C-alpha cells in the first residue's frame, strides 16, 4: 500500500539514546548497532525499547529485524512521543513475517511528528521473549524504504545466501579458540628456590618485619606485602601438566615476580592481569585466574594444603576441636587495589566481570566479591554472593551497584582507588567497601543457618583477579594494582 518508497535516500539518523524497561544482559544498544548477531531481549508483555532522536523528526515507519526471526513471529505495537511522557500509538498488534532475520518495514500513514519511538513487545507466537536486533525510524519520504524490507521469496532466498555466510563465520571464530584452555604462553621468571635462595621448606618463613607503611616502586611484591602465607596459581602451564603453574610461599616470599602478570608497578603497586585464556584449576572451573590462596602454613610444607589442619583457619562458631586443630579462628581480610583494566569483549552476560577477593572452604564459598565494568558505562560495580547449605542456596549482595553494573557515573571508575574488607566473626560476615570521599558502604551477612559451623569445613582467603569471562576474546583481561593485601586471625584459647 505504498506506492512512493525509494530504494535510495537520506542516511537514516543516529539515535542520541536507546533505553529499555527491561532486558537480561542483552541491552537497547543492540538495537542500533547495525548487527544481526546482537540483540535486545526482554522477557514480559508490555516491555519496551525506545529511540531517542535528540529532537522532533517527521516518521511514516519502522524498519525491525528479529532475532530467530524465521522461526516465530514477534507480536508488538510501536508508539511515538514528542515530550517522553505521554505515548501515542501509530502500530496496533503489528506481527513479523516468522521467516527472514533481515529488516522489515511496518509502515502506516499519515507521517507523525516525534522526537521519542519505541517498541512495545508481547513476546513471540511462541514464547514470551521480545528479542530484537534492529530497529529504526524511517521516514519515507526522504530516507531509503527499500522492496526488500518486505518479505517475499525472493527476499527469503537471499537470506538462506546470508545465513550461510553467518554459519561458516561462526566456525572460523570457533576454529580461532581452540587454545581457550591451555596455558601454552608466556616467557619463563625465575623461580628464586630453584635458582638463587636454598629455601628451607621444612620450616615456616620467616615473618617478615620490614614492610613499608605504603608499596614502594623497585620493591618486589614480598619487599611491599606480606607473601609469605599465599601461593600464587598462574594461568600458564610451562611444565606441561595440564594445570596452572603454582608459586609456592618459599618463592613468592623470596621475591617472585612475573613481568606480565604479577609484578610490581611503577608506583609499587602490585599488579595482577588475568586473561581470558589460561589452563584452568580444574575441569570444573569455567575461568581463568591469576590469583593468591591464603596457606597459613607460612612455607612449612609438612602441613598440608588441604584440612582443618595448620594451614587453614575455621569460624568460631565451628566446633571445639575445629577450633582447636586449626591455625587460627575467624579472619579478616582487608585491600585496596584500582581496577586498570576490565575484559570489553565476549556475551553480554560476562563482559567486564571478575572477581577480586574470596573465602573458600573445601567446596563453596562464603564470599566471592566482584567488580564489573560494562564497556558502555563509565564507571564499574561492585557486589558480592553468599553462597549457603553446600551450595545449594547463593544470593548476591549489592554494594556499590549490582551485577547487572547499569551504575552510570555513580561506580568505581578504572583507575580509582578503593578498599575493602572481609570480616567475619563467627557465624557473621561484615563486608564495606570504602572509598575516598564517600561514607562506608557496609553489608551485614547473617550465616546462622548457612552450614560453615557444622564441622570439618576449613577456610581460605583469596584475592586477585579470577576472570569470570570465557567468551571474551583470548588475549582479552582484566587487571587490577593492589596497594594493601592484610590478613588477620584470632587465636584458639
Ligand atoms: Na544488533
Amino acid at each position: 500500500d505504498f506506492p512512493n518508497n525509494k530504494e535510495t535516500g537520506e542516511a537514516l539518523l543516529t539515535p542520541v539514546d536507546a533505553t529499555a524497561s527491561s532486558h537480561d544482559g542483552n541491552g537497547p544498544d543492540r538495537l542500533i548497532d547495525q548487527d544481526l548477531t546482537t540483540r535486545w531481549s526482554s522477557a514480559g508483555d508490555g516491555e519496551w525499547a525506545m529511540l531517542d532522536y535528540g529532537s522532533v523528526q517527521e516518521f511514516d515507519a519502522v524498519q525491525a529485524s528479529f532475532s530467530k526471526g524465521n522461526e516465530r513471529q514477534s507480536k508488538f505495537d510501536i508508539q511515538v512521543s514528542v515530550d517522553g511522557e505521554t505515548w501515542t500509538t501509530v502500530l496496533e498488534n503489528q506481527l513479523s513475517s516468522g521467516k527472514a532475520i533481515g529488516l522489515e518495514r511496518f509502515q502506516f500513514e499519515p507521517a507523525v511528528k516525534a522526537r521519542y519511538v519505541r517498541y512495545v513487545g508481547h513476546g513471540n507466537t511462541k514464547n514470551g521473549w521480545n528479542s530484537v536486533t534492529g530497529l529504526a525510524a524511517v521516514n519515507c519520504s526522504i530516507n531509503a524504504c527499500p522492496a526488500s524490507q518486505i518479505i517475499t521469496s525472493d527476499v527469503v532466498a537471499a537470506e538462506a545466501v546470508l545465513i550461510a555466510e553467518m554459519k561458516a563465520a561462526e566456525k572460523a571464530r570457533k576454529a580461532a579458540r581452540k587454545d581457550l584452555r591451555s596455558g601454552n604462553f608466556g616467557v619463563a621468571a625465575v623461580y628464586p628456590c630453584e635458582t638463587s635462595v636454598k629455601c628451607d621448606t621444612r620450616s615456616a618463613l620467616p615473618v617478615p618485619t620490614g614492610l613499608p607503611a605504603t608499596p614502594v616502586a623497585g620493591n618486589a611484591p614480598s619487599e611491599n606485602f606480606d607473601m609469605t602465607h599465599w601461593y600464587l596459581s598462574q594461568p600458564f602451564d610451562h611444565d606441561k601438566n595440564g594445570k596452572p603453574d603454582d608459586v609456592s610461599e618459599w618463592n613468592l616470599a623470596n621475591g617472585y615476580q612475573h613481568p606480565e602478570i604479577f609484578y610490581t608497578a611503577d608506583d609499587g603497586g602490585l599488579v595482577f592481569k588475568s586473561y581470558v585464556k589460561g589452563v584452568r584449576t580444574s575441569k570444573n572451573t569455567k575461568y581463568a585466574r591469576t590469583e593468591l590462596r591464603e596457606m597459613m602454613r607460612r612455607g612449612d610444607q609438612s602441613i598440608s594444603t588441604k584440612g582443618v589442619n595448620k594451614n587453614n583457619w575455621v569460624f568460631s562458631s565451628a566446633p571445639e576441636a575445629d577450633l582447636e586443630a586449626a591455625a587460627g579462628i575467624d579472619g579478616v581480610l582487608e585491600a585496596t587495589l584500582k581496577i586498570d583494566h576490565a575484559t570489553t569483549t565476549g556475551n553480554a552476560n560476562e563482559v567486564g566481570r571478575f572477581i577480586i577477593g574470596q573465602i573458600h572452604d573445601q567446596n563453596d564459598e562464603p564470599i566471592r566479591l566482584y567488580y564489573r565494568k560494562l564497556p558502555n558505562q563509565p564507571t564499574g560495580a561492585v557486589y558480592f554472593a553468599h553462597e549457603s547449605q553446600d551450595a545449594t542456596k547463593e544470593d548476591f549482595y549489592p554494594l556499590v551497584g549490582d551485577m547487572t553494573a547499569e551504575v552510570g557515573e555513580d561506580g568505581i571508575a578504572l583507575g580509582e582507588v578503593f578498599s575493602y574488607r572481609i570480616d567475619v566473626k563467627g557465624n557473621t560476615m561484615t563486608v564495606t567497601l570504602m572509598r575516598e570521599g564517600k561514607d562506608d558502604v557496609v553489608q551485614v551477612v547473617d550465616m546462622s543457618n548457612s552450614g560453615y559451623d557444622v564441622g570439618g569445613k576449613y577456610m581460605y582467603f583469596k584475592a586477585g583477579v579470577y576472570n569470570q569471562n570465557i567468551s571474551g576474546d583470548l588475549d582479552d583481561y582484566s587487571q587490577a594494582t593492589f596497594y594493601q593485601l592484610d590478613v588477620s586471625h584470632d587465636q584458639y584459647k
